[PDB]
DNA sequence: AAAAAAAAAAAAAAAAAAAAAAAAAAAAAAAAAAAAAAAAAAAAAAAAAAAAAAAAAAAAAAAAAAAAAAAAAAAAAAAAAAAAAAAAAAAAAAAAAAAAAAAAAAAAAAAAAAAAAA
């Protein structure tokens, strides 16, 4: 599913809350600027649930 | 031959419908822009991979905000009565394919008629 949408600007840095006590940050504008009905970049080696 | 029902006479009661003409709106059906979606090319950021590293969980221990106990007091929510909204179950139906009865064309042949020959 879509964990959550926020809608930001560039050069905002953004943190995630993994459900298994894990936060994460990274600038946002490391990663490239997506489009639609495409796949997706990842993000966090999350092991486990 | 008995019963029953239609129809028609004439003064009464009471209804219904089709079109023309112009100008505006409202349904309802189409081409045609316009953008999702999908197939098939090259192309390029991410994982891999490795070495190298230093930032935050352990550990000692005080202490300061805390969660249980006690009390008083306010009053949200739950279950029981009624009263509305909104959806499956079941039954019904109007066109619609199937069947059966009557109108128009057909020629074979003859009765009666009209006409003319010698």
């Amino acid at each position: 599913l879509i964990g959550v949408d926020l809608t930001s600007g560039e050069d905002e840095v953004m943190l995630f809350s993994a459900e298994g006590k894990v936060v994460r940050f990274k600038e946002s504008s490391v990663r490239a600027m997506g489009c639609n009905t495409t796949g997706v970049r990842g993000i966090r080696l999350g092991e486990g649930d």
